[PDB]
């Protein structure tokens, strides 16, 4: 107590979409969230703030937010710590739209159950062994990257240019191979509901203090 | 009730070992196969006994056992079939050795929980269906050809031989394909303690009656 | 004489712009079509004409280009079959824009070389035997699917969707399995300039008459 | 002048065996190695002479002969190095039996072609970038396996566990990514006659003095 679940797997490889079912199946979306159990958190909360250069090749699409070193692995880490301690914490909130964090803060309140997605949340040895099931959602990188796309039309030519020199690289060398740290593969994703449910029941159990 | 778990994946990829895992955690193994609860079932029990000419060529190492036809699927799917509806069967044990089935049958009672291992177990969409968690065993071939090699010493020109000729393209034409039927994929095996554990303990929640 | 090269790979691959860039590099853009000794065929002018029904599908993004029955594989094995006995050809033109054949329809004179680039060029048995070179341009799909995206902006919705239901598992099915049959594998495209320039050296060894 | 061809691809994979087709094609096997314009030299001609602590472990089965340090990078560098300035250098001999180098030492004359084959002989940026044209032998991993093993009947079990937790990983973290540094992949080995020819076609060109 509490039990770490972590999910990876690529970007728009389904992890977020997963956890929201699993929270929706569990029922702790009809609650707010000083008082639920079970809470998903997410890696890409924890993108360094950008400095004046960095933000500059940002713009200019230059700049690579699938390598590990995009991520602030203190924060993070010593966020997790606490967490596994049973304590509260603040999370902050990234606006990409900006490149940097909101002003105002997310308070987590402990839970028995927490749902940990991110594309290199496998990465670290430290980490890694915090969890104690570890979940890798596989889809392939073709409809991976349709999603990507059509979801990011909120322009074309920087999106894919951006894929191809810099995101498609990062994820062969640095997210791909954590997947051999996976403990059960779920293929698809939110298509996938007997893995949900599988997992949704375990979750279950553990909160019925059936395990 | 019967709640069908069917479990693919290469040869040697760890189906066999794991499903003894699984009875073995679940003290399945204490009891006769008359008293049992949970039930492994191998799809390679039902290879085709195989005639003259068939038999010839098997010796001669030239034929091909991985391939659908290699098994008699009829009978398969009147046993499973029967299986799910509750009634005693009786199965064939099949002798490599000699290429035929021994005179004598095995029976299998009902079961709550039936294990269905087989390397081609979701190849045909009659019995695909039947599965309510369908299960495939992802370990790599080259892993998996180490472990049947060392498996086989009871002569490797012959197997060695047989696997290129027959087995390596049977196993990407027919079994790998059925890998996107899988809910749930299970990187090594019997190495996976977390994910065996989290399958007995789904498998002990529906023996209790949690689910 | 006339020596066949057959180029395959996905869409997007880089057939077409490689096969370019070797008729620029041996100088054969600057010769009408009825000079030319090196001459180009895409599998893509042989789509069979659809039917009122069957265009109806074209239109709501219904109809599948990338399986074997979308060609129209007699005219071409006919044409192929006329080029290899050094005869002039008439081939059609495909019009994507109305899914239907140009009234017109583009001489081919008898060529030294002939580069036959296509999807499922290698599909047929009867087709790859006739080829004395096979190529294969090895590009993965992520990469292909932004190149195919960008070159379609001439909407993403309909493409995108298109490509999941449809293409990505025609392409799976039926194209890349034919890879086998390669007898030399072009990473990239036309990035590839030493494999090009070998490709040309040959090309031009031929046309010297030093082969 | 002159022309290297560096040729890599998995143990087993077909480099050894496809440069002899070359030599033997272009007839360079009738011709004593002082009178060769053609002549291929082996990476595995360089490994580190093991010291006491290292050959204990070689016999125990655990050291690891395909990791880049493995190689006696410093000795390669310089001789290939001397081998494009057109000089006669003297090579060692490993002997695996005895995991060192034979007391005597091959000279290696002037040649018009060098054949480099080695599992990691486009690792390193320096060696890479001498090599005029980039081969990569493709044979599926199970495929290289078989070959290997029936090879080294000459223990099974030492042989297949050193494997596995050895040069399965050794493989795929060092050698399997220069794959990308290929300019043309040849697909199985000495069965690809096809590319064979076009290769031999090419250093013929060369020493015809025709490129
Ligand atoms: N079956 C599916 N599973 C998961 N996501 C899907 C599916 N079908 C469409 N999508 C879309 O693909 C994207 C997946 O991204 P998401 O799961 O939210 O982020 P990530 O995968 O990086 O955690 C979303 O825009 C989602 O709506
Ligand atoms: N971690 C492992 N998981 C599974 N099998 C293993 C493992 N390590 C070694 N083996 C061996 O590999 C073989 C696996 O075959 P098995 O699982 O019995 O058949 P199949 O995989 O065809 O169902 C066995 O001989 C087993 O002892
Ligand atoms: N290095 C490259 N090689 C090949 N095509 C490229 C490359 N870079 C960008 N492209 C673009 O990708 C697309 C490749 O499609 P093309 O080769 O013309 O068709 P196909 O691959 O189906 O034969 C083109 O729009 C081309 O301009
Ligand atoms: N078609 C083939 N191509 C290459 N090697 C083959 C083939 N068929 C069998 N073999 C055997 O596989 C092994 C290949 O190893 P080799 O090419 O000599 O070393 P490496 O691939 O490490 O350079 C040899 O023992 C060879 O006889």
């Amino acid at each position: 107590r509490p039990f770490l679940i972590g999910v990876s797997g690529g970007t728009a490889s389904g992890k977020s979409t997963v956890c929201e079912k699993i929270m929706e199946l569990l029922g702790q979306n009809e609650v707010e969230q000083r008082q639920r159990k079970v809470v998903i958190l997410s890696q890409d909360r924890f993108y360094k703030v950008l400095t004046a250069e960095q933000k500059a090749k940002a713009l200019k699409g230059q700049y690579n937010f699938d390598h590990p070193d995009a991520f602030d692995n203190d924060l993070m880490h010593r966020t997790l710590k606490n967490i596994v301690e049973g304590k509260t914490v603040e999370v902050p909130t990234y606006d990409f739209v900006t490149h940097s964090r909101l002003p105002e803060t997310t308070v987590v309140y402990p839970a028995d159950v927490v749902l940990f997605e991110g594309i290199l949340v496998f990465y670290s040895q430290e980490i890694r062994d915090m969890f104690h099931l570890r979940l890798f959602v596989d889809t392939d990188s073709d409809v991976r990257l349709s999603r990507r796309v059509l979801r990011d039309v909120r322009d074309l030519e920087q999106i894919l240019t951006q894929y191809t020199t810099f995101v498609k690289p990062a994820f062969e060398e640095f997210c791909l191979p954590t997947k051999k740290y996976a403990d059960v593969i779920i293929p698809r994703g939110v298509d996938n509901m007997v893995a949900i449910n599988l997992i949704v029941q375990h979750i279950q159990d553990i909160l019925n203090g059936d395990i």
